[PDB]
């Protein structure tokens, strides 16, 4: 193989297009947008990913907009973007150049699942905390990810750092304008979306995080619907039939045309016996029907499930130190600054 060179504007920086060179291209992903590659930067030999998408020449690309304005150690950094042409003869692709992170939460969880083992709760806390922190960041901008799932959580296995990726469904939600309801992967889809809501909040993402938490504890999806509609049934088999007032606050226009009566299944019986009670309790406040009842990502960060992460004696199981869990910015804390007293423990205050 050889060297490819392009002119790429830097991601969040100035609109100063520069020459970037890279080699060692290999496919690592795809979808409706196009293809994703791994590449090695010829300058630093740093691994990056390149998401290549077909851009309609005349409209703007909302993923690029969302990504140019994000800077967070639990999100994949847009290093550069650039344009290219080919395969479509006379048509243009937008190329996102992003941090490459080598593992995913789906693959870790799959690997313990195939071994009839459970991911140890220390990795559950580390992964879930970093997820919530990144949700607090994007939600402070009113950007909803709309695709929280284990496949979109990247991991460095040596540093235990997590990064959110795939902003292909991210939208900046304005109050007023509607949003499509058939969003998120089925398994992680919040119940108001299944009722066809169109003016939902960013709490759909928090729902999805609870699905991820619950899955990490169970070793399998908690709500495995076989269709977009039977998803709701799988939910009801755990949370019970939603009260009409709960259906009122998912979407007020009653597209509620289905289910029967099923008592809630006790939260303690749905998980395995040696499950931490703080885990269940955090789960129980994420997957609530009423969208305004779910914890915000910042409050879930403050949850007592993550007290071990606030201890001063905490090191990863491989002996190294935890990533930086407290370097909070004013933007992260904007939804509830007084949380800082819990989120930034004393042994880490300047
Ligand atoms: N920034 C990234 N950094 C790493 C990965 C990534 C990491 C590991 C794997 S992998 O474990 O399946 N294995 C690894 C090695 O070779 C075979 C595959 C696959 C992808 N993706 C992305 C990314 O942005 N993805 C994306 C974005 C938008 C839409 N759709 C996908």
């Amino acid at each position: 193989s050889k060297v490819t060179t392009v002119v790429a504007t830097p991601g969040q920086g100035p609109d100063r297009p520069q020459e970037v060179s890279y080699t060692d291209t290999k496919v690592i992903g795809n979808g409706s947008f196009g293809v994703v590659y791994q590449a090695k930067l010829c300058d630093s030999g740093e691994l990056v990913a390149i998401k290549k998408v077909l851009q309609d020449k005349r409209f703007k690309n909302r993923e690029l907009q969302i990504m140019r304005k994000l800077d967070h150690c639990n999100i994949v950094r847009l290093r550069y973007f650039f344009y290219s042409s080919g395969e479509k003869k006379d048509e243009v692709y937008l190329n996102l150049v992003l941090d490459y992170v080598p593992e995913t939460v789906y693959r870790v969880a799959r690997h313990y699942s195939r071994a009839k083992q459970t991911l140890p709760v220390i990795y559950v806390k580390l992964y879930m905390y970093q997820l919530f922190r990144s949700l607090a960041y994007i939600h402070s901008f009113g950007i909803c990810h709309r695709d929280i799932k284990p496949q979109n959580l990247l991991l460095d296995p040596d540093t235990a750092v997590l990064k959110l990726c795939d902003f292909g469904s991210a939208k900046q939600l304005v109050r007023g304008e509607p949003n499509v309801s058939y969003i998120c992967s089925r398994y992680y889809r919040a119940p108001e979306l299944i009722f066809g809501a169109t003016d939902y909040t960013s709490s759909i993402d928090v729902w999805s995080a609870g699905c991820v938490l619950a899955e990490l504890l169970l070793g399998q999806p908690i709500f495995p619907g076989d269709s977009g509609v039977d998803q709701l049934v799988e939910i009801i088999k755990v949370l019970g039939t939603p009260t009409r007032e709960q259906i009122r606050e998912m979407n007020p226009n009653y597209t509620e045309f289905k289910f029967p009566q099923i008592k809630a299944h006790p939260w303690t019986k749905v998980f395995r016996p040696r499950t931490p009670p703080e885990a269940i309790a955090l789960c129980s406040r994420l997957l609530e029907y009423t969208p305004t009842a779910r914890l915000t990502p910042l409050e879930a960060c403050a949850h007592s499930f993550f007290d071990e992460l606030r201890d001063p004696n905490v090191k990863l199981p491989n002996g190294r130190d935890t990533p930086a869990l407290f370097n909070f910015t004013t933007q992260e804390l904007s939804s509830n600054p007084p949380l800082a007293t819990i989120l930034i423990p004393p042994h880490a205050r300047i």
